């Protein structure tokens, strides 16, 4: 009982089809770059600013105002989910995201809320979905997301960012039994918040296992691609189950070259790439299948409009017409110009369109 | 005028020649991880315990003492290049490695000394190299290094370290002429410094790429490709020029796997990797020229002494027993167990004969 859509580009580029031109969206489209987005969320603090429905619709809705994006997410903070499974969190300005109280031993794991009862805690992320699609009426796709389990496990165990994530990885190797119970107890939270997203009106899904670079081939076909395959597989099969029409799976392993093969194979109808992997490398890894979201390096954004351009146009060339929603390799970073952004957009619109004409 | 080499294994391994086992050896085999290493070190400030030949000697030795170790590696601070050329630094217990005054406008450069200048300001790094060359007595090889241009760069623009070397970056991006500038001026400071610790009495120089993963291919090939060709090139006729003989030279670009090909055509005997890139992967983009200097995930060492031998078993079947010098994927961790990195060298030392026998 949504609005019907109107531009369904990205949603066709990404079950694979042939489209009149390439669909573009940028990771963190709502975030500190805009002005009218650090006074949204200067209302109050963070899990607060997040919590009200209306407040994340407008965030949501802010980059599309600027940018006709071919696709809208959801903003959301990344710390929900571990919080929604009983851990403290304290949203400072420097910082950002911390767990004051980080998991370190295996005891730690009993404080934590059985996973089945994660998706009722984020009733207002679901309240949030529900509202964009009705507000977005219809203009563009509106992606839902969530973090992998191992990147989720890294904030959980370092209690915020870290350079090595050495304490968790040390968690793979003396504890492999206890890491594998924690991703379980992730996994099992994520598919049905995943499954809540859906059914609340998100149109697609994106999985960010952000920190994925961190681990090599082993660990992360050992502790990583498992769940990331588990979270697909169990997220697509409830969607049917309950009478809906799977959407569309994006996963996302930043500086995750080394598993873009598997990648491929893991249910994801579309495998996300950063700036570092070259376009037609990671066609070759991840094969014909696929759909690829595009890498274009953050920082390029600091360059001219001009020099964007062009830096598009060879992306776009490398990439080829099928199979590919262009995006940036990374999130947007907080000190770049919107008009800056809006030029990777034209861009992206016009030359798709070029080396289809 | 040194004792005469008695093990070189490593250098035979470097050069592409058959061995009767695998050499080994860590980055910061001389660390934090080592109990000596911290008391030698609170003698006084790290540029202090730097600058004394005899101090400097002491922690190159320290490991070989725990450690059956093929080669040594002069210890020395990062920072040494960009202060000899002018830039002061504050290293506090805490942060690290910092500039309180980094380099942001192109006239900042204008403060750096003439690079020609900055091997007579490095002395004191050479005579802790003759010094640590006379006191290994030829046990095994002594290998000299320096952080590649573009990684020095990164701690001159940005003023320590970063998880986006986005100021470094946009300086690529926004001034890319000051920043062949200033990647010119660290290339020349480089040669002559490297040259200077062969005389001294080097027997193999590395090159640490250490931030090249921030780049993505292109920025990569612009800004810091020629500078490490450049480099080897120099430093191999300048050596030739003076009547002595070229040593082998490694390059390693932490999270550069996108570059691995471009690298192993670069001048360079030995080419490093992270312990994110497959062996058997790497042995296809690097060719069978070059030697591969081998990645174990250093975080590897966390697990059980039994656990690591099989770890390393692996590793060394994927490498082959051809063109290969084992080591981590990077640099040993401060929560290390000394008794876990013996375990390292042992497990290289016993498997890589079998592999052989």
């Amino acid at each position: 009982g949504f609005p019907e859509l109107k531009n369904d580009t990205f949603l066709r580029a990404a079950w694979g089809e042939e489209t009149d031109y390439t669909p573009v969206w940028c990771m963190r489209q709502a975030g500190r770059y805009l002005p009218e987005f650090r006074e949204t969320r200067a209302a109050q603090d963070f899990f607060s600013t997040c919590r009200s429905p209306e407040a994340c619709c407008e965030l949501t809705l802010q980059p599309l105002r600027r940018f006709p994006l071919d696709a809208a997410i959801i903003f959301s903070d990344i710390l929900v989910v571990p919080q929604a499974l009983g851990m403290e969190v304290t949203m400072v300005p420097g910082k950002g995201p911390s767990f004051p109280e980080p998991l370190r031993e295996e005891q730690d794991l009993e404080r934590l809320r059985d996973p089945e009862v994660v998706a009722s805690e984020l009733g207002y992320v679901f309240q949030a979905i529900t509202l964009t699609r009705q507000r977005l009426a219809g203009r563009v796709p509106l992606i839902g997301f969530a973090d992998a389990p191992w990147t989720l496990m890294t904030y959980m165990v370092e209690g915020g960012g870290s350079s090595t994530m050495a304490q968790a990885k040390r968690w793979l190797y003396q504890r492999p039994q206890a890491s594998h119970q924690l991703l379980r107890i992730l996994t099992d939270a994520l598919v049905p918040y995943l499954v809540g997203q859906v059914v609340a009106g998100a149109q697609a899904l994106q999985l960010f296992e952000s920190h994925a670079g961190h681990l090599g081939p082993q660990l992360f076909n050992k502790f990583a691609l498992p769940y990331i395959r588990d979270v697909a597989k169990q997220v697509k099969a409830r969607l049917r189950e309950a009478g809906l029409a799977p959407v569309p799976m994006i996963i996302f392993a930043k500086d995750g070259h080394f598993a873009l093969e598997e990648l491929a194979q893991a249910g994801y109808e579309v495998v996300g790439l950063d700036w570092t992997v070259a376009p037609k490398k990671a066609r070759e890894c991840v094969g014909k299948t696929v759909t690829l979201q595009g890498n274009l390096d953050p920082c390029a954004l600091y360059a001219s409009e001009e020099e964007i351009g062009q830096l598009v146009k060879q992306m776009l060339d490398d990439f080829g017409p099928h199979r590919y929603i262009a995006n940036l390799g990374h999130g947007l970073y907080p000190d770049m110009d919107p008009e800056h952004v809006g030029a990777f957009v034209d861009a992206v619109h016009k030359h798709s369109r070029l080396l289809r004409q």
